[PDB]
């Protein structure tokens, strides 16, 4: 019981606290620093002793008391204490606009969940910002673009081919997040790197989203421009100071022709590593087979637009409408989105979140069972009356502090319990909810609050103006 286990590259001991093994730290890839930077992830080189796995490793590089650094790809293991054997395992994927977070950050600490479901959960860290996804492909062949799916890909491989040896059913993987970890969970249902690495999908306010391969280009040739590199000094790209990477980054990313709606940090088109939009791919069966839980929190906007925060610009507007939704549909949209703040917030929860939610699940639905829920719950009384964005991911940890009331704690048993029954069954009934399967001819949608409801075909006036 003194938890040593023996992974592909190495032996690695854990602990064991409060009926929970655990296992920080653990390296699933070789640290892409020097000339690693920018390639594809490799494996870690092997050791012989045991690693002491009790603590975090470092997080990717980003803008801000945890470590930094670019050797961050780490994996942590939580599994129960319990005799049973062949667990269903759950792999965390953390959100942040692709340029912040870490799997170890405390709100995604596994342990309740791992517990509570006697299932593993297993969280991890994937290149961010200028370090996963900046896009170099179209400067050097050697180079890979989506590096933070591929660290992705790379984890749920480690997965696949060790979490047999801490007692999970390589079989039977989840892989779930939220934010930006839902929208490269919508890649990685389609991507040739991720081929049968996971079973399951959960994708909590994240869909299909990527940039073009044009844009990846476009950008790409601005950072070298920041950093004086021409196409004569690549070899420097390797040698350059990392501090120097993210103060390119912020410089280009904050600029005023950037804006919320856009993502300057997101998987981008590219025939190598992500061939098409997710989206479409899904439509053509590339998941098939693969169970999807899927959903938005009601009021996703409010999290990103204060009650006196810039108030639109219809030129920068318009841009957001023909972006998310191409010039045909922004100019037949546009009557729902009059300029104002409401109207921005609006444009947020349905454009970036809702739209892409259902038109994912709808596609899916032809191929697998797919499950759909709107997040309603928030208390009462102002200024926190709003089921924003990341809201309901305290409730599915289990993690409450972040917010604890019996009825807190009650929300959050409900939706925990129906996460790890779809872990352990692709259907995430329970007895607080019959779940029904989401289709197309009916679109039943499970509301998440302290009382469970159910609507058929939600929103049905704004899904008939934005499809
Ligand atoms: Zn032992």
């Amino acid at each position: 019981t003194h938890q040593i286990v023996t992974t592909q590259y190495g032996k690695v001991k854990g602990t064991t606290e409060n009926g929970v093994h655990k296992w920080k730290g653990i390296p699933y890839a070789k640290p892409p620093v020097g000339q690693w930077r920018f390639k594809a992830p490799e494996p870690p080189e092997v050791w012989e002793d045991v690693l002491d796995a009790t603590a975090y490793g470092p997080i990717c590089p980003q803008p801000s008391l945890p470590r930094q650094s670019e050797d961050c790809l780490y994996v942590n293991v939580f599994a129960p204490d319990t005799p049973s054997q062949n667990l269903p395992v759950m792999v965390w994927i953390h959100g942040g606009a692709f340029y912040l977070g870490a799997g170890s950050e405390p709100l995604y600490d596994g342990s309740k969940l791992a517990a509570q479901g006697e299932v593993i959960v297993v969280t991890l860290n994937y290149r961010l910002g200028p370090f996963g996804f900046l896009h170099l492909s179209s400067f050097d062949e050697a180079y890979s673009d989506n590096l933070g799916l591929l660290d992705q890909a790379a984890a749920l491989k480690w997965v696949r081919e060790n979490i047999s040896a801490f007692g999970g059913d390589p079989d039977n993987v989840t892989v779930f997040g939220e934010s930006a970890g839902g929208m490269s969970i919508a890649a990685l249902l389609a991507m040739p790197a991720a081929k049968g690495l996971f079973q399951k999908a959960i994708m909590e306010s994240g869909a299909s989203r990527t940039m073009t391969k044009e844009q990846a280009a476009s950008t790409a040739a601005a950072f070298l421009q920041v950093l004086g590199i021409n196409e004569s000094q690549l070899d420097r790209l390797h040698t350059v100071a990392a501090e120097d990477l993210l103060k390119a980054a912020d410089q280009l990313r904050i600029a005023e022709k950037e804006n919320i709606f856009q993502l300057f940090f997101q998987p981008a088109l590219d025939p190598k590593t992500l061939p098409e939009e997710p989206e479409k791919s899904i439509a053509e069966g590339a998941a098939s087979g693969i169970p999807l839980l899927i959903g938005t929190t009601r009021d996703e906007g409010y999290l990103f637009f204060t009650p006196d925060s810039d108030v639109h610009s219809q030129e920068t507007l318009d841009a957001a409408l023909e972006y998310l939704l191409g010039k045909p549909l922004a100019e037949k949209a546009a009557d729902l989105y009059p300029r104002s703040l409401e109207s921005q917030i609006h444009m947020m929860t349905d454009l970036l979140f809702w739209r892409p939610a259902v038109a994912y699940a709808s596609a899916q639905s032809h191929y697998a069972p797919v499950w759909m829920y709107r997040f309603d719950w928030h208390p009462e009384k102002p200024p926190y009356n709003k089921a924003f964005h990341a809201l309901e991911l305290p409730f599915v940890f289990g993690n409450l502090d972040g917010l604890i009331t019996d009825e807190v704690k009650q929300l959050s048993h409900t939706i925990q319990s129906a996460w790890i029954t779809f872990a352990k069954t692709g259907n995430p009934s329970t007895e607080a909810v019959n779940w029904p399967a989401y289709h197309e001819e009916t679109r039943e949608t499970v509301i998440l609050d302290s009382e469970i409801t159910i609507e058929n075909d939600p929103e049905s006036e704004k899904r008939q103006k934005l499809f």
